[PDB]
């Protein structure tokens, strides 16, 4: 805004009749600028004209805000509710990845018990079938059927 | 005052450099008064301090918006790298699962079949422990020899 100093230099320049004219015209512009934009204004304001100017520009403000915190807020509850998920999930694969290792050797090693039980037996089998070609010539008829047993198939 | 325009028509008179300096000084003479009107109500007390008061609250309004706008870019962030690490976490957790389980299925099967093969063995056995206690009124030296290893340990 221009200072009462400022406008009083203006006004001097133009009372000079010889002043050229393109100083002249510059400097009423410089006076209508100044007017135009705020002298204007300042002609109806009135004190509560513009209380009321201000309480409503702070109305906007929080307004403006608010809108805003219910945004964030709506946003940051959603990031929060996919790590809940996330973690009910975390959870539940643990768990069965947990439930599942050692049921696993629950069963295996179940297995190679019954691994080397059935290596025990085909063991005393091999050595009865040892036994049995040891003594093949006799035609025992006792040694025959134990022989055709060993050799039965339906593995 | 001056009306908006009753300004503006004296912007014009005193561009034309011909005026009289006469009514070329009145012409100034009220632009001046007019002035002085307008800044002692600007300078008002009440009005001043309405202008910085708003001048000032739409700067905190700014400062607090930023404020509030940046702590929303840090949590977001911040947020979004956990759900990540909750991704990558979950899929490792899903690999780590199911080949736990595809090793059970194929060593489940695996061992239906070595029983089968036990149970055929132990059957066989079993058939030849009955032959030699049919025989054993007679007490063959060779049938001695394979009821021992039945009842090995």
């Amino acid at each position: 805004p221009l200072k009462p100093e400022e406008h009083e230099d203006i006004l001097n320049k133009l009372l000079d009749p010889e002043l050229a004219q393109s100083e002249r015209t510059e400097a009423l512009q410089q006076l209508r600028v100044n007017y135009g934009s705020f002298v204007s204004e300042y002609n109806d304001l009135t004190k509560s004209k513009m209380r009321r100017d201000l309480e409503e520009a702070t109305l906007q403000h929080e307004a403006t805000a608010a809108a805003l915190r219910k945004k964030h807020a709506d946003s940051v509850a959603e990031l929060g509710e996919q790590i809940d998920n996330l973690q009910r999930v975390k959870q539940k694969l643990e768990k069965e990845k947990s439930e599942f290792k050692l049921e696993l050797d629950d069963v295996t090693s179940n297995m190679e018990q019954i691994e080397k039980e059935r290596d025990f037996y085909f063991g005393k089998l091999r050595n009865i079938e040892l036994i049995c070609q040891e003594n093949e010539g006799e035609n025992d008829p006792v040694l025959q059927r134990i022989v055709d047993i060993l050799y039965a198939t339906d593995e």
